[PDB]
């Protein structure tokens, strides 16, 4: 038989404009996403921000990094302080499912 | 822009018939099957062999391990001694091409 054992992990590099990243996630230590599961997920992509004009940063994606900050088993908070604390220029480091 | 930083990542479990495993593999240290390239590639699927009848696996697949034995880095000869040391059930690590 086959099985995933780990995710396809694009790095996404965005520049975010006075509009900003432009989406929402949901999950973390403390807001888990699904029982058992620790995960960052993308789970809004906002009409006109950078991730939407980009076009590759999916609903449902997972977010593994934001620049130098691991947020691969994080509280909420702390994933939304890492994506807040960014500049211009932004690497976000994403796995893809596996179907 | 997005770009993948690492494949996704595959667990191929199979059992070894009096057929074998049933494929080639190129590639290694000292067999580089790409300039700069030193991966174990899988190049060969034989017909009745566990590979093909399993189905998974395919001609252009990277080999990273077998059962416990890392391929990462590691010689031609490594490689064809790490698949040949094989007992009954055995399971493969392979990276998948991320296009
Ligand atoms: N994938
Ligand atoms: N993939």
């Amino acid at each position: 038989g086959s099985k995933p054992v780990s995710e396809k992990i694009m790095e996404i590099k965005l520049i975010k404009g006075p509009k900003g990243l432009g989406f929402s996630i949901a999950g973390g230590v403390g807001n888990q996403h699904w029982p058992g599961d620790n995960s960052i997920y993308v789970t809004k992509i906002i009409e006109g921000g950078a991730a939407h004009k980009d076009g590759k940063l999916q609903i449902g994606d997972k977010l593994l990094a934001v620049n130098n900050v691991a947020l691969e088993e994080v509280t909420h908070e702390e994933a939304v302080t890492a994506l807040k604390n960014t500049s211009d220029f932004v690497y976000l480091k994403v796995a893809k499912p596996t179907s």
